[PDB]
């Protein structure tokens, strides 16, 4: 469609979730947002603001526990950097097949996956120093347990593997990609929840706002929804809001058209 409308969304309106497999690139992804080609980019912004949120949920505030399952991951790892202190196990999960096998490079430490150092060595200067580098990608890697398939608009998004609830499920920057309306949305928090324990921890963050973004010259879908939608949305599908916060830092105007990104920590009803 020439970029006048996003990839797979011409009939429907919307990415049909098969984009994400014909037409997706994990590596050109990465190199856009996570690797750059200047200081003090909107996109590297915008990951020191999830680190150090990262940071605070998972190392100040109380979010612990047994099980943390990661819905959504992409082929990105950052988001699990500080939960690898207060979780004993971590399983990871995505739609995509390319996305997944960018994860499973990172984990065997495979010399051709996406080098996570220098987000690595910020996580460990938030903590204090504790450790260096190498020692905390090594503690991460053997957290992560499980590489897992998910679908976050089916109502068993993991399939038939079985799983213990877990204590925290974890969503960045996928739901705005992954849902085509709020009812979709709603449908997804609901199947979120069926993974997590009664009163577990529901954490998420994501895109205010934002109608698309980019991956260089292709153009992806993006439910644009404000924060009164996220809340009101967050709370039918039976979670009580803990604590949420809205920043107005959006990514460049070439990348995305979104106003800002939000975080929440939900906990199960
Ligand atoms: C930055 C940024 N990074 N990303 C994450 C990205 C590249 O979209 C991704 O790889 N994802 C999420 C979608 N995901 C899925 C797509 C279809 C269906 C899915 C069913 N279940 C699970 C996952 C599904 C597959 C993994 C989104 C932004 C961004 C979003 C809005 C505005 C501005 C920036």
């Amino acid at each position: 469609s020439s970029g006048l409308v996003p990839r797979g969304s011409m009939e429907s309106g919307f990415t049909s979730k098969d984009t994400y497999l014909s037409h997706f690139n994990p590596r050109d992804y990465l190199e856009k947002y996570y690797k750059f080609g200047s200081r003090h980019s909107a996109e590297s912004q915008i990951l020191k603001h999830l680190l150090k949120n990262l940071f605070k949920i998972f190392c100040l505030d109380g979010v612990k526990g047994d099980l943390l399952i990661d819905i959504g991951s992409g082929p990105t790892i950052y988001q699990l950097l500080s939960a690898c202190e207060s979780f004993k196990e971590i399983v990871v999960t995505d739609y995509s097949d390319q996305n997944l096998q960018e994860l499973e490079k990172w984990l065997k430490a495979a010399p051709a996956a996406f080098d996570w150092s220098p987000v690595v060595t910020y996580v460990c200067d938030l903590e204090g120093n504790r450790v260096k580098g190498p020692e905390k990608e090594e503690k991460l890697r053997q957290a992560v347990k499980q590489v897992l398939k998910c679908d976050v608009t089916q109502s068993q998004p993991l399939g038939a593997v079985p799983l213990p609830p877990a204590d925290c499920v974890l969503s960045t920057l996928c739901l705005d990609a992954a849902c085509p309306d709020l009812p979709t949305y709603c449908r997804a928090l609901r199947n979120l929840g069926s993974l997590l324990k009664p009163g577990g921890f529901l954490v998420i963050m994501d895109a205010l706002k934002s109608s698309y973004y980019m991956i260089g010259e292709q153009k992806f879908s993006s439910l644009p929804l404000g924060r009164e939608a996220v809340e009101a949305a967050v709370k039918e599908a039976g979670y009580t809001i803990e604590w949420f916060e809205v920043i107005s830092q959006s990514y460049s105007s070439t990348m995305a058209n979104n106003e800002g990104l939000f975080s929440l920590v939900a906990r199960k009803l």
